[PDB]
């Protein structure tokens, strides 16, 4: 028997959170003598804007970016457990997150986002805890 009919097979992904407005700001690097803290970030001038799209399939949750005109990806960030490496907070406001995107190849980022309010961004860090419970052993 042989495999080779398949190589590209990344068709999968159980949606969790769909926003239309989100503003990635890049980063200073993180120390506790700082924390994250929103107001160090580029709050005024992003280097991107579009869209949010959290999904997951299995064990393994992918917090998506993506174009507001082009429907294109931005950037994506996979997380095996929330709280994780490839998911962080500030310390200031309840609105804003790190992520560390990732090319799927050993490449990575840590990038900033941002939401318009706190009640929104709890949908996020709840759509990636209620996806996790289960591995959490909850």
């Amino acid at each position: 028997g042989s495999p080779n009919s398949m190589a590209t097979e990344l068709e999968y992904e159980s949606v969790l959170c769909v926003k239309p407005d989100v503003s990635v700001y890049r980063i200073p690097p993180r120390a506790s003598n700082r924390g994250y803290r929103a107001s160090d970030w580029k709050l005024d001038q992003p280097d991107w804007t579009g869209r949010l799209r959290i999904t997951s399939k299995g064990k393994t949750a992918y917090i998506k970016l993506e174009d507001k005109v082009s429907g294109e990806l931005f950037a994506q960030a996979p997380v095996e457990q929330y709280p994780g490496i490839a998911v962080e907070t500030v310390t200031d406001s309840s609105r804003y997150f790190v992520i560390r995107i990732q090319d799927g190849t050993g490449r990575s980022a840590f990038i900033g986002i941002g939401f318009t309010d706190r009640g929104d961004a709890f949908d996020f860090n709840v759509s990636l805890q209620d996806h996790f419970k289960w591995v959490k052993q909850e």
